[PDB]
């Protein structure tokens, strides 16, 4: 990563025997859950686009989301290409060349030159760049790999509401990708079990999800 | 989270694999225990509200609590917002809560002169979720607890103060209450103004 | 806690999930023997109130122990506020000391004032004394009741003798009498021959290599 | 290996026992599978060549693999004293003696001298050099211990599609030692090779479908 | 501990949650084998005597070790006094023990110019009670270890160094009958790794 | 160790807990195979005599191999007294020099590497009883009638590096030796590739 030292510079520090194995074990551990992309963007601040791949390719097992990966960086590349074409000719004295895709993937450039980017007044940062891109494709795995519909989440005759709600949410979480309505809201009552139905069709409309889990409590 | 460095200067730093790792277990071994509050004030010091959302959205399990606690924080930033509607700009509720405000204007808010301290503001709303829902998570109500008849009247108080704590005059009143006959006598007898310690002797 | 930076200033610096961690599993595999003082004490070093008050406030079971150890801090808080009574620097109430009613800016305003007031250690000596009390209360063996079995090797016994010792909290006076008293005599047969045999003012060393 | 300090210089500092055991262990653990050569590549982060024998040096096992190697980083020596021939006479006040290939193994040349190159201004980066070297061995290694042809992965009659591109591009991986391996080919042995259900559908999709609408297909 | 920081002065330092556990976890699982020792003695590294107090209270069990440990160090203190009845104080024996002094005056002592190493000197009383604890604890005599009749040469050498060092020629005359014959052969002023490899 | 401060100086510092750690269970676990030279030579980068004395004090077993070590030790200090405040053998293995004395001659200019030239000896010693505690003779390494290529190789290597303490060992001897030993089918097609043929090719060949 590029982290601010004591003398108040921004210097290069090589990545961690720690955060490397937090993040394969993280992926071990919780696949493409949602909570791993929040994780996912935390081990990796202060990234270089190499620390960033460094990140994706230690991973050992699921090659079809890290192709998939793979296609979603390339989009946003050219699409960034388009929006940021490079002039030819020399570069000035004192000038970084303008970063292609490639560059700011970690393909075409140099630890020195996304140094330079990330370091540079005013900085290109480039590992900021980078690591958008890369949670927009997790996010799309995140959807894909989502288990379950929405729609098959309903309260048990004996399972206490708590534990209903919580399978809801999670399984809510994943299908956006997001923890991010009325529709919703329509549907958690519908599916509740007979006597919860009943309360809180009570409760009437606009009540806090507070509200409604004191309510049936036990 | 924002730190003195050994320079003296304040600077951001990331948030380390330690700590992520600290707060996400004790999620999942302690769940909402009373406890964990005050471990995640502490794990939190220094915390930016893009570091307090980290930390929150790290963890797997518990989504109807943290569903709640979004609720809860929603309410607190309306709330700021109707107290609040070459200077500065102000914090919106939703700029504390990190949703609308980039890392550097949370830096820049952290270290003006004088300072907004949005991490702690927004620290505190979501202790104050935290605490709803530590509330709500509480097995029993302080009402249910009543000592056993061959219970040990130390284990008898332990589960009383767990019970409690988990939720001023609820204590001296109802712990003697709901003691068992042979130590409510002897306790009663004590006369008003008696010290647990005192308490917990009379009845071994 | 409070450490030293490099500009040889006293600096304000976050407790560690290291430090935080190490507590709360001592409390969870000792509970209260004795040798988790020591301990505290040690993992508190540098501490302000307010980082005290987290090491406390982070045990979640013996919360019977909590409570009396609450109560014990006011009645030193109290203490304190009766032997001290009310551009002059302001003093510290027994709440301040406490950290309840003192914000950390103050505190470190106290710690690091020359000359200082070292509220972080008066109010870890109060913490120390309740702590203490508790020890004693939970110690759950008279050192009346320890007793040599008789195929229970002696250095086995003089573990839990002293062990038990420890726990009551003896002064060194009473420490010896109970000695004196109390280790030959509840010594089993074998042992209790061999040991009066090698005569009074032996040291405890003797005594154990004799019986090995 | 070299770092930065806190005052901005670059300095020699002792390899660390986590660095030690995290690599020891990913060879315990993994093997030759390819994701151990980007783990190597930032264990070693700022390596001299004297750290990078002790990385080496430390497996246990693997000593064909190990053999193997050594033979590999022999070539490129051999080839690097081709490329640099070095010249005879004095050493000019205040250069280096230029490295042979055996000094960027580490094999003729001291810490210092190591240290030397690699902090000077330029730098020889030695370090780096040598690097480059295991990893080309290392991915020989990674191909030959693959165990299967892309050609035998086919998609089971109830195995779902996910689980068979995971195989897919596991296999792929290993077989190349690298991940760009996406070219027409592929694609057209990927669909070429999925079960009937799924085969169908994905010739439907038409030319020119990404790999996650293909997947969203045959879910 | 009193260490050299990063520029280049001497300060004290919070003594870390790494070190107390390590100490506490080595005597619970080692108790007191010859090694726990040096183990010891590395761990408290630049230690004041405060320090080295702390590293032996967090001790839970063994305490008629710990009893055993005090006694020696009274000894020692004691000792010290009778050796020792702009001029700066010198330390009693129970100031160097960390009883009567404070953490200032030991600071004071040990960076003083010339230093008076009170950590270094405590550490010292602390070792010897410790090797007498170690000779103690040690489940064997060294008469006792005997090279089983199916026994390995090897396995039955670190029997018997395990022993012999716990502890503080019999080597061959305890040899089984194979190897002893052939130990007397390669005659007198044979090493260790002579007499190893000819009973392999 | 002594490391570089930020000043630039070379400076003590105390050996960590995780270096004292890795070390004893390194040894637990790996006892006397090879590659646990390599790993103390790194564990112990810029030890003083002292820090080189902990580590080895600190291993609780193989008290045997521990024993021969300090006579290898001894032959070492004496060889050099024979060769030669200004360091005596004894001194370079910190048995009669305080830790103030050995920091400085690591740390004058020029520089007397008493760290280094002690543990020039300790490794000297370790060697002797990796070979020792050899189990197996090279001899005895043939590949199994179903055992694949690649884990022959393995045994074969693995085999040759305890034997000599070192991985230096393929010469014209045992490549004779490797092929010789081979079972029937793969030594059919290793004699076809004739000489010259590298250990990869020779893998490749027989898969």
């Amino acid at each position: 990563p590029i982290v601010q030292n004591l003398q108040g510079q921004m210097v290069h520090q090589c990545i961690s025997p720690r955060t490397l194995n937090a993040w394969v074990k993280v992926v071990e551990e919780k696949a493409f859950s949602p909570e791993v992309i929040p994780m996912f963007s935390a081990l990796s601040c202060g990234a270089t686009p190499q620390d960033l791949n460094t990140m994706l390719n230690t991973v050992g097992g699921h090659q079809a989301a890290m192709q998939m990966l793979k296609e979603t960086i390339n989009e946003e590349a050219a699409e960034w290409d388009r929006l940021h074409p490079v002039h030819a000719g020399p570069i000035a004295p004192g000038q970084m060349r303008e970063p292609r895709g490639s560059d700011i993937a970690g393909t075409t450039s140099t630890l020195q030159e996304q140094i330079g980017w990330m370091t540079h007044n005013p900085p290109i940062p480039v590992g900021e760049i980078y690591k958008r891109w890369i949670i927009l494709g997790l996010n799309k795995i995140v959807r894909m790999y989502s288990p379950t519909s929405i729609l098959d989440i309903r309260q048990g005759p004996k399972e206490p509401f708590r534990d209903y709600v919580d399978r809801f949410y999670k399984t809510l979480r994943a299908e956006q990708a997001s923890q991010e309505n009325a529709a919703t809201e329509t549907l958690l009552v519908q599916n509740a079990n007979p006597d919860c139905k009943t309360i809180l069709k009570a409760l009437g409309p606009g009540a806090t999800l507070e509200e409604m889990m004191t309510a049936c409590q036990g």
